[PDB]
């Protein structure tokens, strides 16, 4: 049993909810959130520049101390960094940029990197600003992850549609 409340069972292990992923974290605390990052842990939108805006820019101010020792990650690839004031642990991952061109056979990869963690707040990965299909991202998500995953849309209309379409 865990405190997330009024998310909408998908699978035995997703659940989803129409609410602000910051809000989310910031009631919650989970042991880890998810960030939709991109391989220079560059902060700037999207759910990316929302949780970094929610810590002060704490998260970039550590991103760039990470960057600076290790390197760019890999689209697909991920990193566990400081949950600030938002969790206790931040996973970084890299889903592909339709809008960079990047290949969507990565998501999958992406999604890997959620099972190492028995519990996760999460974005639904490469969808919104990333440009990817929202539809198709859900699908990898049940498809991929196994440990228990919380699914928080900010977009009210991207929430309903996904719902309604979901296999
Ligand atoms: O600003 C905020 N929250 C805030 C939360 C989410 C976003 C955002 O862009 N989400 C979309 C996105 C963008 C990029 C990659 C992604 O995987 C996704 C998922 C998609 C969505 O969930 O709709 C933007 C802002 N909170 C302030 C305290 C009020």
């Amino acid at each position: 049993v865990n405190s997330f409340s009024g998310y909408l069972k998908l699978t035995d292990n997703v659940y989803i909810k129409n609410a602000d992923i910051v809000e989310e974290a910031k009631k919650v605390k989970p042991t880890v959130v998810v960030n939709a990052a991109n391989v220079y842990l560059k902060h700037g939108g999207g759910v990316a520049g929302a949780l970094n805006k929610a810590t002060n820019n704490a998260m970039q101010v550590e991103s760039d101390d990470y960057i600076a020792t290790n390197g760019p990650l890999k689209v697909g690839g991920s990193c566990v960094l400081s949950g600030h004031n938002l969790a206790k642990h931040c996973l970084h991952v890299v889903g592909p940029n339709v809008n960079k061109g990047e290949d969507i056979q990565l998501l999958k990869s992406a999604y890997e990197n959620f099972n190492q963690h028995e519990v996760l707040l999460a974005p639904l990965l490469s969808a919104g600003i990333f440009g990817a299909d929202p539809i198709h991202s859900l699908r990898v998500c049940v498809d991929t992850v196994r440990t228990n995953v919380y699914l928080a849309v900010f977009d009210k209309n991207l929430y309903d549609k996904l719902v309604s379409s979901f296999l």
